[PDB]
């Protein structure tokens, strides 16, 4: 039995400065990938992440108040989408969870390294079921995933819960080397279980109606690796030096935040990158 996440996504002014008319597509790739992430076998279900809303902020007031404190951010946010919820779920735009892009760097109760935040095991409470992300380049995606976990009710894989049953997957507290064979710990695909099980996402058992295209292309098809660099570093950064570390520029001086080069980019004639290699794209 078929779990679909009806999915509102939301972006910012920021968002909408920055990417200019690319937006629409920009969150529909980051959501492709989130997508896939869920589709993986070791997750345990089956779970459709579709979209069923765009909203963009070209006017602040029309929108919640962005800050640099994410848990407010995240309230800000989770209270304003209330009003843009239609309250039957027969109704086509009526969404099951809502999730906030922002240009504007997040910070916790600590630091400002905070890429995004969510409450956890919400997905069916429309006033609760939301999370913020932080636009940091096509990483967000990844970002979207981990967030999307809590409101699926997954703790962090270094939760003593999860000790019996497991850095490298989704819901690490930190990113590492993610194992692309099985994203999903076993605590997350239990933690996830569970809750479905204990009938806490009932709204996610109807189909989309008229859901936003996704596109089916890799994202380094849409987006090369001078773009990927603007994403993460702004539009003047463009790419440094294969697939499993971006640098890009900023004296020839270079930086880096130690991510992937998205899958798909191209790193010389007939090759590209998948899980972190340039590999042929004709496969043997
Ligand atoms: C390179 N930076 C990181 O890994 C940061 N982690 C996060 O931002 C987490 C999200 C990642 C997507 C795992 C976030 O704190 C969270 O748990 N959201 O629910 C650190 C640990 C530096 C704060
Ligand atoms: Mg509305
Ligand atoms: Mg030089
Ligand atoms: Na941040
Ligand atoms: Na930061
Ligand atoms: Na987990
Ligand atoms: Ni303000
Ligand atoms: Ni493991
Ligand atoms: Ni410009
Ligand atoms: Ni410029
Ligand atoms: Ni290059
Ligand atoms: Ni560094
Ligand atoms: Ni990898
Ligand atoms: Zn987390």
């Amino acid at each position: 039995s078929h779990r679909y996440v009806e999915t509102m996504l939301v972006a910012d002014q920021s968002m909408a400065e920055f990417h200019g008319s690319g937006l629409k597509h920009y969150l529909l790739t980051l959501f492709s990938v989130a997508a896939r992430l869920y589709k993986h076998p070791s997750i345990r279900n089956s779970v459709s992440l579709v979209v069923v809303k765009i909203l963009v902020i070209h006017d602040e007031q029309k929108g919640p108040e962005v800050t640099s404190n994410a848990a407010l951010t995240l309230r800000n946010f989770c209270n304003w989408q209330k009003q843009h919820n239609p309250p039957s779920d027969r109704d086509a735009e009526h969404y099951d969870t809502a999730i906030l892009f922002t240009r504007q760097d997040l910070c916790g109760s600590q630091t400002c390294d905070t890429l995004g935040m969510a409450d956890v095991g919400t997905v069916c409470d429309p006033s609760r079921s939301c999370s913020v992300i932080e636009d940091d380049g096509l990483q967000a995606a990844f970002t979207t995933a981990h967030e999307l976990g809590h409101v699926f009710n997954m703790p962090h894989d270094d939760a003593k819960q999860c000790a019996s049953l497991n850095d490298s997957h989704m819901m690490a507290s930190m990113l590492s080397n993610l194992d692309h064979s099985q994203p999903w710990s076993p605590c997350s695909a239990y933690m996830i279980t569970s809750f479905l099980d204990n009938g806490h996402g009932e709204c996610l058992m109807d189909k989309p109606q008229n859901p936003i295209q996704l596109p089916g292309d890799l994202p380094g098809t849409s987006y090369d690796a001078n773009r990927q660099c603007q994403f993460t570093f702004g539009e003047d950064s463009k790419h440094c030096p294969t697939c499993s570390t971006l640098w890009c520029t900023g004296v020839l001086v270079c930086q880096t935040k130690h991510f992937p080069w998205a899958d798909g980019t191209s790193c010389g004639e007939g090759k590209w990158c998948i899980n972190g290699k340039c590999v042929n794209k004709l496969v043997p």
